[PDB]
């Protein structure tokens, strides 16, 4: 498998991602707080998740050739069985901390279900020019998720427990961040324009995926706003 010159990236991303799910593991025993007891379930599981993912693409499981402009280009499919499962978590963790209410939650579920469908579509297109269409309607529903988390959780966090407001907006500030790099990586990587080589691509989503997965859990696991206001 070390034929291919970004496995260095996805052999790191792998043992990160098992130490981030080992450490949030051993750092949850003997939390019995209800509300910290789910936050811990969700944050615990995101770098689980990922861990099996990255794996699966060092051995080369989650790999697979398509064949678009005259060539087969090499899709790692296996990260959008990845985002699938883990971007509704983390949207779930901030929706959690700011109470939203079931219909909010919804609507941003199902449009991160939208936004990861159509991009793994894009991924898998044949027709070259097809590719960026799906790409579009990816980024309008990333657009929607994070014009909800500002003009809509922002005004409700406000009027919660200061701890509470103060950990989200740190919280939705390295969100909007890191999840607006995603679009920018995936358009000038091989699978859109292919200006920037598979090699470097991988870097550059290994240092997003453990940020965004491992990084937002370590501020959020070592806030109080994840347990209730007790005595
Ligand atoms: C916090 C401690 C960790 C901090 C570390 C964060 C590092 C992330 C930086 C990345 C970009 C890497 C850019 C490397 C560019 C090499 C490209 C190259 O030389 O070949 C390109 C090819 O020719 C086509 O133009
Ligand atoms: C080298 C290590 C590699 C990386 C590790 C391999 C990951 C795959 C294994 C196991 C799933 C274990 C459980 C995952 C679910 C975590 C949920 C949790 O622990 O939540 C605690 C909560 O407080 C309770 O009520
Ligand atoms: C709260 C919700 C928790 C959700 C917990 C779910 C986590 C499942 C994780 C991983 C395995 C992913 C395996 C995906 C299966 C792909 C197999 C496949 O279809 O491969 C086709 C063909 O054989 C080859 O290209
Ligand atoms: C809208 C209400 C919520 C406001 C939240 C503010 C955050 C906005 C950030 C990003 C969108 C992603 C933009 C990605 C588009 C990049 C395409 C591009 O410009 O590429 C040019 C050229 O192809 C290469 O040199
Ligand atoms: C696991 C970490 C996070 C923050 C994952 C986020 C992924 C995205 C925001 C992906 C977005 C895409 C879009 C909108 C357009 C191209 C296809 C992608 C799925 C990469």
């Amino acid at each position: 498998a070390t034929g291919r010159p970004e496995w260095i990236w996805l052999a790191l991303g792998t043992a990160l991602m098992g130490l981030g799910t080992l450490y949030f593991l051993v750092k949850g025993m003997g939390v019995s707080d209800p509300d910290a007891k789910k936050f811990y379930a969700i944050t615990t599981l995101v770098p689980a998740i990922a861990f099996t993912m990255y794996l699966s693409m060092l051995l080369g499981y989650g790999l697979t050739m398509v064949p678009f402009g005259g060539e087969q280009n090499p899709i790692y499919w296996a990260r959008y069985a990845d985002w699938l499962f883990t971007t509704p978590l983390l949207l779930l963790d901030l929706a959690l901390l700011v109470d939203a209410d079931q219909g909010t939650i919804l609507a941003l579920v199902g449009a991160d279900g939208i936004m990861i469908g159509t991009g793994l579509v894009g991924a898998l297109t044949k027709v070259y020019s097809y590719r960026f269409v799906w790409w579009a309607i990816s980024t309008a529903a990333m657009l929607y998720i994070l014009y909800v988390l500002f003009f809509g959780f922002t005004s409700k966090a406000e009027s919660m427990r200061p701890e509470v407001a103060s950990t989200f907006k740190v919280l939705r500030n390295v969100t909007v961040v890191l999840w607006s790099a995603y679009p920018v990586v995936w358009l000038i990587g091989s699978e859109g324009a292919g200006i920037v080589p598979l090699n470097i691509e991988t870097l550059l989503f290994m240092v997003l995926d453990v940020s965004a997965k491992v990084g937002f859990g370590l501020i959020l696991l070592r806030s109080r706003a994840i347990f209730g206001e007790a005595e």
